């Protein structure tokens, strides 16, 4: 059923998903998030939890791009750790394949 206030990362209906980590909200804005991503497709949700943010766009395509443009750009003077939210950045060093 449809829960309000809640902010995870459960299958349940949608694709097109950003993960954005050290995010310093407590600098940045929504609207800086909303705005900077604006640039890498038009945001259907987008959302900014101190510690972290979610970006939504209308099509995967443009969240992936974002994902990879964004990500690694310094806001507030330090950078973004921003991931698709599918593929976890967990261990680097391995046999990555699938």
């Amino acid at each position: 059923g449809s829960s309000g206030s809640s902010g995870k990362t459960d299958p349940r209906s949608m694709n097109s998903r950003v993960f954005i980590g050290n995010l310093n909200t407590l600098v940045v804005k929504k609207s800086d998030v909303e705005a900077i991503f604006s640039k890498y497709g038009k945001i259907v949700g987008c959302s900014v939890h101190k510690g972290f943010a979610f970006v939504q766009y209308v099509n995967e395509r443009n969240a992936r791009a974002a994902v990879a443009g964004e990500d690694g750009r310094m806001i507030a003077g330090q950078v973004l750790d921003i991931n698709l939210a599918a593929e976890p950045k967990v261990n680097r060093s391995g046999p990555s394949s699938g």
